[PDB]
């Protein structure tokens, strides 16, 4: 059900993508075919 109420991916706004990328990981609220991944902003 999460994914237009208030996702995690929404509220850090995140990225998606697969894990072929050094990209961090955060969880699948992604849509199929790639993950919600954590951008370097903040030193992060």
């Amino acid at each position: 059900r999460r994914r237009r109420r208030r996702p995690p991916c929404e509220d850090v706004n995140g990225q998606c993508q697969p894990r072929g990328n050094p990209c961090l990981r955060l969880r699948g609220a992604c849509p199929r075919g790639s993950r919600c991944c954590m951008p370097t902003v903040a030193a992060h």
